[PDB]
């Protein structure tokens, strides 16, 4: 169904949908691992389906279409605790490469492309445990796509080799994020 922001389970998958209250986004849960997002002159939002908790060796499959017009990402997205880390495995994006200005910490080859690895810091920003300062880890795919398989262990192991360690996993979703943009997406996770 079409829903207001929140979290829960839908057809055996965890979902999360958040927005900043600006307007312009419609999130719909579909059957099984499916969700759709349609947005028009949105604010900031994130929505998707996956698992709570995630794991460090999940192979995540996703299939569908992703058509941003402006600033948006399509990623495997999640958190760890202790240490608190927000992470992204970015499969596709719109007008903005989210690694712009950020410190490159290596490369990893996985699932048919090279990914560039980055770390950034968020200072006194909202998090799963309240306002905090924490790092963000990124793998950014060079060859953009809207279907595929992501072997998360390849990323998490590469990160660890470079000194980017993860704690206890919290949620782990395939997410569409937007920042004051428009677009449509329909994705099925498994």
């Amino acid at each position: 169904q079409t829903i207001q922001p929140g979290t829960g389970y839908n057809n055996g998958y965890f979902y999360s949908y958040w927005n900043d209250g600006h307007g312009g986004v419609t999130y719909t849960n579909g059957p099984g691992g499916q969700f759709s997002v349609n947005w028009s002159n949105s604010g900031n939002f994130v929505g998707g389906k996956g698992w709570q908790p995630g794991t460090k060796n999940k192979v995540i499959n996703f299939s569908g279409s992703y058509n941003p017009n402006g600033n948006s990402y399509l990623s495997v997205y999640g958190w760890s605790r202790n240490p608190l880390i927000e992470y992204y495995i970015v499969e596709n994006f719109g007008t903005y490469n989210p690694s712009t200005g950020a410190t490159k910490l290596g490369e990893v080859t996985s699932d048919g492309s090279v990914y560039d690895i980055y770390r950034t810091q968020r200072v006194n920003q909202p998090s799963i445990i309240g306002t905090a300062t924490f790092y963000q880890y990124w793998s950014v795919r060079r060859n953009h796509r809207s279907s595929g398989s992501v072997n998360t262990a390849n990323h998490f192991n590469a990160w660890a080799q470079q000194g980017l360690t993860l704690g206890t996993m919290d949620y782990q979703i395939v997410a569409v994020e937007g920042y004051f943009s428009s677009g449509s997406a329909s994705i099925t996770v498994s």
